[PDB]
């Protein structure tokens, strides 16, 4: 599913991402924009053989099981395919664990390089929140 911007903001808010670990909702919408262009079916293969999945491009090296990343972890205890669903619950629950790891949202390369330090509230402007 390709979410509209406000549609994604509302789903992320409802699932408790807004201000999670101190990251305002605009940070999460911006991260999703540049990680997946709001497409839940986005995938990208990494050089090491792991794959990133879903709206927040969560990596199989640590966070989900895809059965094709030998020696990897599954810290969110989910199949990576669950991160491609139209329902973002699994992606949100897993992103909460990722952001709680020591580097916060710097875990998302696109957030660090394209969102961090910018006017992130503009990503939720106009939305009825
Ligand atoms: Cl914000
Ligand atoms: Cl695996
Ligand atoms: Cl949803
Ligand atoms: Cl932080
Ligand atoms: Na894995």
């Amino acid at each position: 599913k390709v979410f509209g911007r406000c549609e994604l903001a509302a789903a992320m808010k409802r699932h408790g991402l807004d201000n999670y670990r101190g990251y305002s909702l605009g940070n999460w919408v911006c991260a999703a924009k540049f990680e997946s262009n709001f497409n839940t079916q986005a995938t990208n293969r990494n050089t090491d053989g792991s794959t990133d999945y879903g709206i927040l491009q969560i990596n199989s090296r640590w966070w989900c099981n895809d059965g094709r990343t030998p020696g990897s972890r599954n810290l969110c205890n989910i199949p990576c395919s669950a991160l491609l669903s139209s329902d973002i619950t699994a992606s949100v629950n897993c992103a909460k664990k990722i952001v709680s790891d020591g580097n916060g949202m710097n875990a998302w390369v696109a957030w660090r390089n394209r969102c961090k330090g910018t006017d992130v509230q503009a990503w939720i402007r106009g939305c009825r929140l």
